[PDB]
C-alpha cells in the first residue's frame, strides 16, 4: 500500500522546522511565501535590472551596539549619519553646510562619514543579490559586488528628509553604511521601496 500510508521515497531524514526564539518572539519571518522585488518582480532585476542615475555619497560609518537608543535607533543613527556626511562634504546641501559641531544621536551609535568622492552622479544598477555601479560623468564603471544585504535600515522614510541612506554589514568585523542621492532616478525604489531583489536559490556563498 503506497497510497494511504504516505508514498514515494527518496532521501529526507529528520530536520528542524520549529524554531521560536530564545527570548520573546516578535521578529519578521519571510521564507518561501512573498512575491516582490526591487521596483518590480525579480524578473525586473535578475533580467533587465533596475538602474537609474544617482549621486553616490561617501560612506557613513556606524559603530552602534546591540542595544542603542530606547526604541530602535533607526532615526537617530541615519539622521546623524547623513547629516554627518554633509558636515564632511557639505557641497551637497542636505542636512548642513559650511560647518557644524554635531556629534551623535543619543547612544554609542554612529561612527564617521568618509568624504572621498561624495556627490558623484553615476548610473547605479540593481540586480538580484548584485549591485554594479557605473561612473556616469567619470566616463567609467564602478565594480562593487561583495555584499548583498538590504532589508531593514532606510528603505525610503527613516533617514532625514530628502536623502537616501544605505546599510551594508555582511561580516561581524566592520559593518559600515553608505549614502546616496536620487535625482529622479532610483528614487522610485529608494523612496517607497516597492520590493527587494532577494531570491538566490542558495544561501549566499557557503565557501
Amino acid at each position: 500500500m503506497n497510497k494511504l500510508s504516505g508514498g514515494g521515497g527518496r532521501r529526507t531524514r529528520v530536520e528542524g522546522g520549529q524554531l521560536g526564539g530564545e527570548e520573546w518572539t516578535r521578529h519578521g519571518s519571510f521564507v518561501n511565501k512573498p512575491t516582490r522585488g526591487w521596483l518590480h518582480p525579480n524578473d525586473k532585476v535578475m533580467g533587465p535590472g533596475v538602474s537609474y542615475l544617482v549621486r553616490y555619497m561617501g560612506c557613513v560609518e556606524v559603530l552602534q551596539s546591540m542595544r542603542a537608543l530606547d526604541f530602535n535607533t533607526r532615526t537617530q543613527v541615519t539622521r546623524e549619519a547623513i547629516s554627518l556626511v554633509c558636515e564632511a562634504v557639505p557641497g551637497a546641501k542636505g542636512a548642513t553646510r559650511r560647518r557644524k559641531p554635531c556629534s551623535r544621536p543619543l547612544s554609542s551609535i554612529l561612527g564617521r562619514s568618509n568624504l572621498k568622492f561624495a556627490g558623484m552622479p553615476i548610473t547605479l544598477t540593481v540586480s538580484t543579490s548584485s549591485l554594479n555601479l557605473m561612473a556616469a560623468d567619470c566616463k567609467q564603471i564602478i565594480a562593487n559586488h561583495h555584499m548583498q544585504s538590504i532589508s531593514f535600515a532606510s528603505g525610503g522614510d527613516p533617514d532625514t528628509a530628502e536623502y537616501v541612506a544605505y546599510v551594508a554589514k555582511d561580516p561581524v568585523n566592520q559593518r559600515a553604511c553608505h549614502i546616496l542621492e536620487c535625482p529622479e532616478g532610483l528614487a522610485q525604489d529608494v523612496i517607497s521601496t516597492i520590493g527587494q531583489a532577494f531570491e538566490l536559490r542558495f544561501k549566499q556563498y557557503l565557501r
